[PDB]
């Protein structure tokens, strides 16, 4: 499956793509404002994620640091990124169907549209100014808007026991982005697409 990753932000981002225990495609790449990076994701990939990283430095070996979304200091991500990260999430070819969503469960750093480029389903978007409106207690000094599990480490925010309800903090993300997951047991905003669809992830779509 092909994912076109487009940076419409006025600032550089370092795109990242991982399924948690391995890179997807090259795993990461710099995207200056306006640049597009097309990656190939193996059919059947379960639990893949694409995200933006901001304010990165990398040396000639591809090692360094990012202020949001850092994946163990690597340009080419093999693991998931450090919150806060707006997440494009997907599982492909699951009994004939693809499943996609956007999630704020690990916070928000960059606005994002996640849309199919092939027929049969709709896209999702979280493009509100979540960082500008972020509750004071959730603001990440390094940049972005942390989720409340990252900040407070409670069973209720992290849904540790598989029982948890919405919270003042989850309702903040949900009010600004109704079509993204705001907490672990949120009413699902997952979109079912035809198996083997292709996609585009656009940072700063508006």
């Amino acid at each position: 499956a092909t994912f076109e990753i487009v940076n419409r932000c006025s600032y550089t981002v370092w795109a990242a793509a991982s399924k948690g225990d391995a890179a997807l495609d090259a795993g990461g790449r710099q995207l200056n404002s306006g640049e597009s990076w097309t990656i190939n994701v193996e059919p059947g990939t379960n639990g893949g994620k694409i995200w933006a990283r901001t304010d990165c430095y990398f040396d000639d070996s591809g090692s360094g640091i990012c202020k949001t979304g850092d994946c163990g200091g690597l340009l080419r991500c093999k693991r998931f990124g450090r919150p806060p990260t707006t997440l494009a999430e997907f599982s492909l070819n699951q009994y004939g169907k693809d499943y996609i969503d956007i999630s704020n469960i690990k916070g928000f750093n960059v606005p994002m549209d996640f849309s199919p480029t092939t027929r049969g389903c709709r896209g999702v978007r979280c493009a509100a100014d979540i960082v500008g409106q972020c509750p004071a207690k959730l603001k990440a000094p390094g940049g972005g808007c942390n989720d409340a599990c990252t900040v407070f480490q409670t069973s209720e925010y992290c849904c540790t026991t598989g029982k948890c309800g919405p919270t003042e903090y989850s309702r903040f993300f949900k009010r600004l982005c109704p079509d993204a997951f705001s907490y672990v047991l949120d009413k699902p905003t997952t979109v079912t697409c035809p198996g083997s669809s292709n996609y585009r992830v656009t940072f700063c779509p508006t």
